[PDB]
């Protein structure tokens, strides 16, 4: 059939990315995109995103999604995938996180195929977030990283950040109402 599904958006309260190499001490907490790319030393980009889980009544919802909006993507973005990792450590801050102080990723919650600039990814992380809410976790950190460098290396992409123009394209959990 045709179906109309209703979602509540929960926007990230912090987000940044980190780069290794000479940039391993650089902060990007105000950057209006989150760069993600796997590659050799000095050219890795990984993203961190924080959400407030307080004031969420999980009895209203059947699924929970992470939505990232792709601002720009390189030529062969199809050659890699994106790992969505769970980060237990919520003590980092977007205005001080760097590659050298980034928190540890606990485990991979999902691996999704990429989409080009102007498209949107919607990653089902229902059990991940339901578990954190049931466990009285007040705050959720997701780590975004790329699985593959790729044959030609043109596999970097950038998501809209909370500091991007359109607040509707900022990182967000989507709460699917029952």
């Amino acid at each position: 059939e045709y179906v109309s599904v209703k979602y509540k958006s929960v926007y990230a309260i912090e987000d940044s990315w980190v780069r290794d190499g000479d940039y391993a001490n650089t902060n990007y907490g105000t950057a209006n995109t989150l760069v993600v790319k796997k590659d050799g030393d000095g050219y890795n980009r990984e993203a961190y995103i924080k959400f407030d889980l307080q004031n969420i009544d999980i009895t209203k919802y059947q699924n929970i999604f992470l939505a990232l909006y792709v601002a720009n993507s390189n030529t062969s973005i199809h050659d890699t995938q994106w790992n969505i990792g769970y980060v237990a450590d919520n003590t980092w801050s977007e205005k001080s996180i760097t590659w050298n102080n980034r928190p540890v990723t606990t485990n991979t919650i999902a691996t999704v195929s990429t989409v080009p600039a102007g498209s949107n990814v919607m990653v089902d992380i229902s059990q991940a977030v339901f578990n954190e809410i049931k466990n009285n976790s007040k705050t959720l950190t997701l780590h975004i990283s790329s699985t593959t460098r790729g044959a030609d290396g043109k596999t970097d992409a950038q998501f809209y950040s909370k500091e991007g123009s359109d607040p509707l394209k900022a990182p967000q959990l989507m709460l699917q109402e029952k």
